[PDB]
RNA sequence: GCGCGCGCGC
RNA sequence: GCGCGCGCGC
């Protein structure tokens, strides 16, 4: 979805913070790729995120992250409106 | 989104 | 001119 950084960014602002991105330019000059990493303090993982742009590269790093929040049971899927239950 | 400028390719 | 990206001003 769009809005998982949206929703990363909102979780972290009720345990007071916020994430950390950081991408790096990477492959084809011509037809190129971007790296992305978001960490968020307190958490031992880093959300690795690839794409043509660099908001994908985020958006799937943040989608990494927030899979994982769910995989160790600091969020419910049912919680997060991207992983669209119904 | 519109404008501008930049790189790479063709 | 076209394509993929990046950046900047509204």
């Amino acid at each position: 979805m769009g809005d998982v950084k949206n929703f990363l960014y909102a979780w972290c602002g009720k345990r007071k913070m916020t994430p950390s991105y950081e991408i790096r330019a990477v492959g084809n000059k011509n037809r190129q790729k971007f790296m992305c990493e978001v960490q968020v303090e307190g958490y031992n993982y880093t959300g690795m995120g690839n794409s043509t742009n660099k908001k994908d590269a985020q958006s799937n790093a943040a989608r990494d992250f927030v899979n994982y929040l769910v995989r160790i049971n600091e969020i419910k899927s049912e919680e997060v409106p991207a992983f669209g239950v119904a």
